[PDB]
RNA sequence: GGAUGGCGAAAGCCAUUUCCGCAGGCCCCAUUGCACUCCGGGGUAUUGGCGUUAGGUGGUGGUACGAGGUUCGAAUCCUCGUACCGCAGCCA
């Protein structure tokens, strides 16, 4: 089911945290604006990522998009998020 | 952190240190993991800095003391330097 954001999973914890959100702002961007990217390097929280667009369509249109999309060598695995990201549900 | 020395009852502050440790470098093991304050672990390198909230320059706000101005005089308001605490970046 539709969510505000998406999740993403299975990249490459090689990447820094700086340099890997600017690479996933850069592709995700363009499916349509967007108010945030969630980034840490916690022992559970490496290899994913948490991309808030600003509306619905966003998402799920870049989620058809670039599932399986290959990114440093490890094809992107996404799905909405499970809940409303902080921000989104506050508005 | 330790240990030793200095002023102290202490706290604290200074110092030395082939005791231990921290951030930067480089390799390594572990994790496929729905979060929104952060946060796994190890090896080697280890000059300098620092001490478990653990490096730094220049910058923003705070807190403190100092100086100049304001002022009859200021404890007010102004700006400035200095120390330190949280911020961002950047560098290690
Ligand atoms: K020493
Ligand atoms: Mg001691
Ligand atoms: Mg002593
Ligand atoms: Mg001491
Ligand atoms: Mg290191
Ligand atoms: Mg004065």
């Amino acid at each position: 089911r539709p969510n505000h954001t998406i999740y993403i999973n299975n990249l490459n914890e090689k990447i820094k945290k700086d340099e890997l959100k600017k690479s996933l702002h850069a592709i995700f961007s363009r499916f349509g604006q967007i108010l945030d990217i969630l980034v840490s390097r916690s022992l559970k929280m490496r290899g994913q990522a948490f991309v808030i667009f600003k509306e619905v369509s966003s998402a799920t249109n870049a989620l058809r998009s670039m599932q399986g999309f290959p990114f440093y060598d490890k094809p992107m695995r996404i799905q909405y998020a499970k809940t409303d990201s902080d921000i989104i549900a506050k508005m």
